[PDB]
């Protein structure tokens, strides 16, 4: 492969990462309190779990994966229409909600073996959807329905989390969940998987992420890496760095990466929900005491975002400047 994609030695993936047998798989059609308790335990101990019987239509999950795969099968001439000034966009602020193709990497500078389609999804209006891909013809109809359903499920999970923490229901149903970025990630086959990464190890910087996958490649850091079993009808829930801060580290964030495959391509669909760039992030005051003093000072989400997107020297580089006590 091109030297551009060669990861530094220490960041390269080992060839035989074991299945995470202890990744919680949570049935949302259990009794209400059982769901609250199992979600709370997974958030406290792991920061990554799967949800099944989650109420989002399996047909809609299949139709969305279909139209996302159809998008990445489009010819160059169509994909150029989402490359500002002839090039993929960068994950840097301002992060606009109009649809673009994105390149990603670390600055021993290297690129991730990944093409990403990203756009905002909330609130859904004519202007936003008109900024989405024109092809395939059904993308806008399908992804509009998908985005509304994934948000519905994410807000249910956040309210289970509220009940587990002892926060009032709807605590996150405000500026803290105003941004909904849908990242469709395309990992083409890689001739040298031993040297490349689909994505380096990271927390998602936002509040919470729901991830739809049907093929292997997602791994979690627990410093042992484990493989997250693809369940095509499930969502992987990744707790974000923002939720780690707001819970005053009562909850773990998900540190995850994606490895490349030499033979087959992979598409994943990540719905990243989190604060507006104008938000102030701090540990929830309702949970603080002399026994539980704040571990972070209040900070600008915009200021955090700039560091999070640029500085990859450590997983929590984004929040290091705001650590106290
Ligand atoms: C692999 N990268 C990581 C970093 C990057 O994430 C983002 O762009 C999110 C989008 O809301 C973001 C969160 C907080 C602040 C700013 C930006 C793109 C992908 C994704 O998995 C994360
Ligand atoms: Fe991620
Ligand atoms: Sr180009
Ligand atoms: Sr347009």
């Amino acid at each position: 492969v091109s030297e551009s994609f060669v990861a530094p030695l220490e960041k390269r993936a080992e060839n035989d990462v074991p299945l995470g047998n202890d990744v919680p798989i949570i049935d949302l059609q259990q009794d209400h309190l059982v769901v609250v308790q199992q979600i709370t335990k997974a958030c406290q101990d792991f920061g990554l779990f799967q949800v099944i019987n989650h109420g989002l239509p399996e047909k809609l999950m299949a139709e969305t994966m279909d139209v996302c795969k159809e998008f990445f099968a489009l010819p160059a001439e169509e994909k150029e229409k989402l490359q500002p000034k002839g090039e993929p966009a960068k994950f840097e602020l301002p992060l606009e909600q109009k649809a673009k193709l994105y390149v990603e990497g670390e600055q021993e500078a290297f690129l991730y073996w990944k093409d990403t389609l990203a756009h905002g999804c909330h609130p859904l209006d004519e202007e936003l959807v008109n900024s989405w891909p024109e092809k395939p013809a059904t993308y806008r109809e399908v992804v509009a329905k998908y985005s509304v359903e994934v948000r519905k499920l994410t807000m249910r999970i956040l309210d289970y989390i509220c009940e587990g923490l002892g926060l009032k229901l709807g605590y996150f149903d405000n500026e803290l969940s105003q941004i909904q970025m849908m990242l469709t990630n395309y990992y083409p086959p890689c001739p040298d998987p031993s040297s490349t990464l689909g994505s380096g190890g990271h927390y998602d910087g936002n509040l919470i992420t729901l991830l739809q996958q049907n093929l292997p490649g997602l791994q979690q850091l627990i410093a042992k890496w484990i493989a997250v079993e693809p369940i095509p009808t499930a969502f992987v829930v990744n707790l974000g760095l923002t939720l780690k801060v707001i819970t005053n580290e009562k909850f773990e964030g998900s540190i995850h990466r994606v490895v490349t495959n030499p033979t087959r391509d992979r598409v994943s669909i990540a719905t990243l929900i989190g604060p507006d760039y104008s938000c102030t992030i701090e540990p929830a005051k309702e949970l603080l005491s002399q026994d539980n003093p704040p571990l972070y000072k209040p900070y600008s989400y915009a200021e955090f975002g700039e560091i999070y997107l640029s500085d990859k020297s450590d997983y929590d580089a984004g929040v290091k400047p705001y650590k106290i006590n």
